DNA sequence: TGTCTTCAACTGCTTTCGCATGAAGTACCTCCCAACTACTTTTCCTCACACTTG
């Protein structure tokens, strides 16, 4: 996906559909496409809560 | 038989963000339309000739 944003998008498609390509969505533009928490800064993490039980 | 080299044709881009305010193509064709004039249209009106008379 960041081949296909910045030039040529279609060449990089193409050579991405060729390939059978997988996006593991790593990309900060690849993820932004995808509507996903970009992984940078306070996305570089995930957080929990601790839960009483009893 | 096998590998190598240059040139020219082809690909893709080269500031960002907004106002304005959107408009305008047009050949080939025309049927519709507006026109001037004349012609035509529907109801109505009023008189008239012949045979016969005496």
């Amino acid at each position: 996906f960041m081949k296909m944003s910045y030039e040529t998008t279609c060449q990089f498609l193409t050579k991405a559909v060729l390939d059978n390509e997988r996006e593991q969505l790593d990309s900060p533009s690849a993820r932004i496409v995808v509507g996903k928490l970009n992984n940078v800064g306070t996305g570089s993490f995930d957080v929990l809560a601790k839960v009483p039980n009893a």
